[PDB]
């Protein structure tokens, strides 16, 4: 089977395990632990970073037979490819490409937020900052079912991770915005998604790694 | 013609500006001007952040005709599917797709350095860390002319956009990749390049904002 890499944590890799179980891939996980502090071990992985014959060794990675890959943004590609989850229009693609980058920002964000040691009175100032993020998704999606258009693609599951994620920071930061709950329903929604959100293998939480000052446990 | 909008400064629009150039595209760019210290006034472009039409608002952004886009990835893989520069098998969509966001990692760890009050204390310590990554570079080019195979791609300005930071950073950083060094002088090589090099609209530093502790002016 594929091989996902990555830690034992939700962190960036939440669109791919999503991916991997909506195409109905045949894959395996390992799940890396870190230690507690002040330490933070990462001996489990770094006694096999350089071992994996990975081209740039990072995590995650994705072990696909003859196939390694790293750069989450690939793996994703790698697998929309696979199963014909890409824009098909140029429109479609344009759509992909700004959302797929505008997620990672927006993720940066939140992790410099929530690795910051000033967290608490950071805080604040980030709540208002939410708001204005949530509205652009909102008119970004419109009535659109999906963020490309009228079918999934590989975005939905950035999209989908990202809305989780602000969330369950901010439980109140959809309530403007109705499109946005309803796109979470509907993708939640999905008969894979669904299934996997029940088995055993489903990790909601911690979002980040002991380092951090929330979702850290 | 197609407008492109970003700071009068490198930045991360140097891959942006180069494939305006190769493509012989028609084009003007719009530089905003920060004011200097100390706020550093950003109202050239507040002013008209809102009112451009764009999904998600930002620097850069491209206008193309009815087309306006944002998320520097995204102008660039827009350029690409318009002249043909994008990868032509599995392969070499994947060292494309691996490149373009290892890119954007080793960018986000100069940023990091650069924007650091601790500047003066961190770069010791960084510059340790040079070789390990120009090596991973090194390797992963080996023998081939470009990054994604026979053919320039729109990774290759990419690619020597950071390789380019790198050496301006520590010149001896690619003593030891002769394989690096030639890349460079074949990528400058390329007629329009070389043409645009010694124009007026050229802009090789500063690469960061008044703020940096490094190529700041
Ligand atoms: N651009 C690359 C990202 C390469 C990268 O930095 N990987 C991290 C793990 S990813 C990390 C993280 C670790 C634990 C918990 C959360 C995160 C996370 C969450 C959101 C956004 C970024 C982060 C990140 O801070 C890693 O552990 N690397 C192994 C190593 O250096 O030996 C990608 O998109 O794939
Ligand atoms: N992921 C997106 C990035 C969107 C974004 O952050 N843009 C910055 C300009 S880019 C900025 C920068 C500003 C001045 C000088 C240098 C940089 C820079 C250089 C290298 C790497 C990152 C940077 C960044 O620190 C900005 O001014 N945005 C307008 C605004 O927020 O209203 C992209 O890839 O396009």
């Amino acid at each position: 089977p594929m091989i996902l890499g990555y830690w034992n944590v939700r962190g960036l890799v939440h669109p791919i395990r999503l991916l991997l179980e909506y195409t109905d891939s045949s894959y395996e996980e390992k799940r890396y632990a870190m230690g507690d502090a002040p330490d933070y071990d990462r001996s489990q992985w770094l006694n096999e970073k350089f071992k994996l014959g990975l081209d740039f060794p990072n995590l995650p990675y994705l072990i696909d037979g003859s196939r390694k890959i790293t750069q989450s943004n690939a793996i994703m590609r790698y697998l929309a490819r696979k199963h014909h989850l890409c824009g098909e229009t140029e429109e479609e693609r344009i759509r992909a490409d700004i959302v797929e980058n505008q997620v990672m920002d927006n993720r940066m964000q939140l992790i410099m937020l929530c690795y910051n040691p000033d967290f608490e009175k950071q805080k604040p100032e980030f709540l208002k900052t939410i708001p204005e993020k949530m509205k652009l998704y909102s008119e970004f999606l419109g009535k659109r079912p999906w963020f490309a258009g009228d079918k999934v693609t590989y975005v939905d599951f950035l999209a989908y991770d990202i809305l989780d994620q602000y969330h369950i920071f901010e439980p109140k930061c959809l309530d403007a915005f109705p499109n946005l709950k309803d796109f979470l329903a509907r993708f939640e929604g999905l008969k894979k998604i669904s299934a996997y959100m029940k088995s055993s293998r489903y990790l909601s939480t911690p979002i980040f790694s002991k380092l951090a000052q929330w979702s850290n446990k």
